[PDB]
């Protein structure tokens, strides 16, 4: 059941008209707002784990992790920052709702201006809405239980603990729900390119997680059993009607961790 007030169901909505209007031609741009929002969330955590290193003991991992889930048609941005409890959430939704942002983007645009404020103005993470018709967000910080923040393009959301448990550690995941429009951004090359261009100051590790394929020649008996490796994510044996061929190549497909900063 939807737990948004009319004022945020108003405000956000008029963000979302706004931004969409305004970066149609650069919906990219939702990327340098999540990995900002994640450096800041983490930086954070490392500011605190300077005065107590205790706080880091239910994850000492200080990063962000971006993958893409092709099946589903998701795009997930993961740290390892501070996190939020239940009562950091609806603040931060009550800040949102109270503040009159949309007054001062409606402002910029009406004007001529870009939205290059939308970070400073703390509703970055409303620009995911310019790739994703819902955003479901997994957060847990050392204070509390692990919670689900489920938003949709309507500006209506719903907040609950996670069924999973404590899943994440410490830290947040951003999962957008990409629409029929925003494949492109499942692909490598793409966030390649994106994360290069997006992470030029920030003092934490990005890591992205792409496909690797791994290429030999196998006997044909082997080959037939090399499908069934579970240390990949796929196995492409070459199909030969010719019972002359003894050996098969086979294509072993499998996404791991690169850092790309
Ligand atoms: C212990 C306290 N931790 C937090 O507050 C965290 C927040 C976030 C956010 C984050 C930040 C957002 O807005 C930033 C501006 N707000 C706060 C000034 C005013 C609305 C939004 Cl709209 C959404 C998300 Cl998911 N993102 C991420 N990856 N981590 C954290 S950890």
């Amino acid at each position: 059941e939807s737990m948004e007030s009319h004022q945020y169901q108003t405000e956000v909505t008029r963000l979302m008209d706004i931004i969409v209007n305004s970066l149609y031609t650069q919906k990219e741009v939702f990327l340098r707002e999540l990995i900002s929002n994640a450096a800041d969330a983490l930086e954070k955590i490392r500011f605190l784990s300077l005065s107590d290193e205790s706080v880091l003991g239910e994850e000492k991992k200080l990063e962000i992790r971006i993958s893409a889930n092709k099946e589903k048609n998701i795009l997930s941005i993961t740290d390892t920052g501070i996190g939020m409890t239940k009562v950091d959430l609806i603040n931060n939704l009550g800040t949102i709702a109270k503040s009159g942002t949309s007054n001062f983007l409606e402002a910029i645009s009406k004007s001529g201006g870009d939205m290059s404020l939308i970070g400073q103005f703390g509703v970055g993470f409303y620009s995911a809405f310019l790739v994703a018709d819902k955003v479901i967000v997994y957060t847990k910080n050392n204070d509390d239980e692990q919670y689900i923040w489920e938003s949709t393009a309507d500006a209506k959301f719903t907040i609950y603990k996670d069924p999973r448990g404590a899943t994440l550690k410490r830290g947040t995941r951003i999962s957008l729900h990409l629409k029929e429009d925003a494949t492109n951004l499942l692909n490598d090359k793409k966030l390649m390119d994106l994360i290069s261009k997006y992470s030029q100051f920030i003092q934490f590790p990005i890591y992205l997680l792409h496909e690797n394929v791994y290429t030999e020649e196998v006997l044909a008996d082997i080959a037939k059993d090399m499908v069934n490796d579970p240390n990949y994510d796929s196995v492409k044996v070459e199909e030969t009607d010719d019972p002359n061929k003894k050996t098969r190549t086979v294509e072993k497909k499998v996404k791991k961790w690169t850092l790309m900063n």
